[PDB]
Parts: structure tokens; sequence; C-alpha cells
């Protein structure tokens, strides 16, 4: 499914994302609309032969287990396929953990490099 904006914004919100470990609402569906242009079905291979999957792009060497990557963790104890779902719940879950492990968002590579330092605010713009 492709989310909208503040439909996103919503399901984060509901899920207890905004400002957890102190990261305003923005600042996740930012990173969303980077990693995954809100598309929860989105794959993407590494070149360490892990993916990344969903929403938020929760990469397989460490978060979930998709039987194919070497030297996976499954930190999040989950299959990789379930953070496709249209249902965000697994993905949030699971982003909490990753949030929570030390470096915070700087976890998501694109949220560093695209939303980092900038109005994240912006992107909860006109959502009720
Ligand atoms: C969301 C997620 O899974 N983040 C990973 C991060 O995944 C990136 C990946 O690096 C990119 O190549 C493709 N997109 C993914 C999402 O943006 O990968 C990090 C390591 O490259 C990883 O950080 C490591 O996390 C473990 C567990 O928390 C720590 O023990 C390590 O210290 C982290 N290593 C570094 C260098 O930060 C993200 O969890």
């Amino acid at each position: 499914k492709v989310f909208g904006r503040c439909e996103l914004a919503a399901a984060m919100k509901r899920h207890g994302l905004d400002n957890y470990r102190g990261y305003s609402l923005g600042n996740w569906v930012c990173a969303a609309k980077f990693e995954s242009n809100f598309n929860t079905q989105a794959t993407n291979r590494n070149t360490d032969g892990s993916t990344d999957y969903g929403i938020l792009q929760i990469n397989s060497r460490w978060w979930c287990n998709d039987g194919r990557t070497p030297g996976s963790r499954n930190l999040c104890n989950i299959p990789c396929s379930a953070l496709l779902s249209s249902d965000i719940t697994a993905s949030v879950n699971c982003a909490k953990k990753i949030v929570s492990d030390g470096n915070g968002m700087n976890a998501w590579v694109a949220w560093r490099n695209r939303c980092k330092g900038t109005d994240v605010q912006a992107w909860i713009r006109g959502c009720r």
C-alpha cells in the first residue's frame, strides 16, 4: 500500500512514534518518505547481501529474517516479509527497537542525509 502523507502521520501517531525517543512525528514521516516513498511493499538489496524492507526500510543483517542474509541477527524476531504488510504495526514495533539501540535515527541513512536538521514539521503540515 502507498500511504498518504497525513494517513501515515496518523498511523505513526496512533502507534506511539510521535516523540518516541525524542523524535517528533515529522522526523518519522520524513524518514518514511525518503526511505520508501510511503510504499509498504518497498524492498531494496544492499552490497553486503542484506535487503531493506518496508515503509521504514528495515535491514535484514540486523533486524529481521529473510533467510538469505549472511550474519543476520534478527533482533526484532520477525520475518522480513511481515515488514511489508499494509498494517504498519510490525514495522513500528521494530523501528522502536532500532531507534533505541544507541545511534537514534542515524540508523536510517535517508533520515540522516535528507531529514536531519531540516524543518521536519513541514511533513505533518495540514494533518488533523
Ligand atoms: C533501519 C535499519 O535497519 N538501519 C540499519 C542500517 O540500515 C541501512 C543500511 O546501512 C543501508 O545500507 C541501506 N538502508 C538501511 C536503512 O537506512 O544499517 C546500519 C549499519 O550499516 C545499522 O546500524 C547498526 O545497528 C546495529 C544495531 O543497532 C549497531 O549495533 C551498530 O553499531 C550499527 N552500525 C552503525 C555503523 O551505525 C542500522 O540499524
